[PDB]
């Protein structure tokens, strides 16, 4: 299944891991400068894993993220929410854990819920079951 969300920014989280890497992603994002520019994108959930595509204008093509590298993906803990460089209101704050040639290292991806029928909470539930 496919999803339409924003993507906000990557963070490298070192070790850092679970709830924890989530929430301190969504805290370094917010106090980012410049303020990260969101992109509209196609987050596609298979047996593969997570596939990124444009669904903007291309800021960039695709990412695909392995489901065996995808160890964590929840809602901000925290509740914080993202203004989008916009207007339209706060959008809840969701993501994922990747450890990918570092082992040890993990970056987690956060997005932006877009669609009303497609919520954050619903989103972090479909790629639990299946992924994690």
């Amino acid at each position: 299944a496919a999803c339409n969300v924003l993507f906000i920014n990557s963070v490298e989280m070192e070790s850092l891991t679970g709830p924890q890497a989530i929430s301190k992603a969504v805290a370094e994002t917010l106090v980012a400068d410049p303020t990260p520019t969101a992109t509209i994108v196609h987050f596609k959930v298979s047996a593969q894993g997570i596939t990124l595509t444009d669904n903007q204008r291309k800021l960039f093509f695709r990412r695909h993220y392995p489901l065996n590298t995808v160890t964590f993906c929840d809602l901000d803990p925290q509740e914080r929410k993202w203004t989008k460089t916009d207007g339209s209101g706060p959008a809840k704050l969701f993501g994922f854990v990747a450890r990918k040639g570092s082992t040890t290292d993990n970056v987690c991806h956060l997005f932006a819920e877009l669609d009303p029928d497609q919520p954050a909470a619903a989103i972090v539930n479909f790629v639990s079951r299946v992924m994690l």
